[PDB]
């Protein structure tokens, strides 16, 4: 078995491996990169996503969210105030300003032990989840508006036709922003890229112990548990790995610079922060192998983690019996 460790594993494509982007992604699994939840690839030095970023800060982030955490310092919730709407260049002032800029530091270990510290004490603003795309329309490869669409792929498995799109999503972050642990709807794979700015921290389990992961959770927060079935998908909990550590459950970190993609594997845990201000670009995709994944996939039926029109068709058409209920949580 390839990766066994479960190691987070790093690709430098070439520019002729960056053609195909579906057997690239095939090869990485055969090399074992799935098994721990997330992969950085490093684009060929030839490759660029767009020309330059000279032209970005008229973007709008027209529900830019303030995360007010709660808890300790290894174990909190947050939660997304909506804030009045800003530009780009207007949010990236903010997150230059004295009260949000990243701290003096020495490294990133020291950025990620005084995040780790001191999070909880602020509330930084992240303009996550924009409909959007920075990447050029003349670039061919990895270009994440331009990718084969999950249904499609499930048409192409399948033989079923379903409504829906797959569309890309922009993420504007400052200092202490932050992802909280999760999967992907329906345990899709997701991929980032890191367009520009400050570096993004990962932490990532291995899909194959997704499940302790849960079963801490449910114990770190007992009455979300009591409230939902699945309820890392409302995306509001947080543990450190110092946490993680001293209760046994395997994870791997990674830093994510400016340039350079990450991959998330169907069922791979994931969370993490932002060292100062950037742009990330993320989606969706799926391929033959999500396809049990999707299946089998958790959902929240307590209403609270709210998702998308085309999440719809993949409830009704793999997993039928849930779909009633799933709606009605929905609806
Ligand atoms: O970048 C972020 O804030 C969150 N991104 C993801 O969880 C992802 O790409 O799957
Ligand atoms: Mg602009
Ligand atoms: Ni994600
Ligand atoms: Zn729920």
């Amino acid at each position: 078995a390839q990766n066994p460790n479960c190691n987070i594993m790093i690709f430098h494509p070439t520019k002729e491996e960056f053609n195909d982007f579906d057997k690239y992604i095939a090869y990485m699994e055969s090399q074992g990169a799935h098994r721990a939840g997330l992969a950085k690839i490093i684009p060929p030095k030839e490759w660029k996503a767009r020309e330059t970023y000279d032209n970005i800060s008229e973007i709008l982030i027209a529900t830019p969210l303030q995360q007010v955490a709660s808890g300790r310092a290894g174990v909190f919730t947050q939660y997304h105030k909506k804030k009045k709407a800003m530009t780009v260049g207007e949010y990236r002032h903010l997150a230059n300003s004295k009260k949000y800029q990243t701290p003096p530091h020495q490294n990133f270990e020291d950025l990620e032990r005084k995040y780790w510290k001191n999070r909880i004490y602020n509330s930084p603003i992240y303009g996550a989840d924009i409909s959007g795309s920075l990447f050029d329309e003349n670039t061919k490869q990895w270009n994440l508006g331009h990718l084969g669409t999950i249904q499609d792929l499930l048409e192409k498995e399948c033989g079923v036709v379903i409504e829906g799109v797959n569309t890309p999503y922009l993420y504007f972050g400052m200092w202490k922003t932050t992802f909280a642990w999760h999967t992907e709807d329906m345990d899709l794979y997701s991929i980032n890229y890191l367009h520009l700015g400050e570096p993004k921290t990962w932490y990532v389990v291995p899909p194959e112990h997704g499940q302790r992961l849960e079963r801490l959770a449910r114990e770190l927060f007992p009455g979300s548990s009591r409230g939902c079935g699945a309820f890392l998908r409302h995306k509001v909990a947080l543990i450190s790995p110092t946490v993680l550590k001293e209760n046994g459950i395997p994870f791997n970190r990674i830093t994510q610079e400016a340039g350079e993609f990450m991959v998330t594997f169907p069922y791979g845990y994931h969370a993490g922060f932002n060292h100062g201000f950037n742009c990330a670009e993320a989606i969706n995709f799926a391929t033959p192998r999500w396809i049990d994944y999707g299946k089998m996939a958790s959902q929240c039926s307590c209403g609270e983690a709210r998702v998308t029109f085309s999440m719809d068709a993949f409830v009704r058409i793999l997993q039928p019996e849930r779909y009633d209920l799933w709606k009605r949580g929905q609806d």
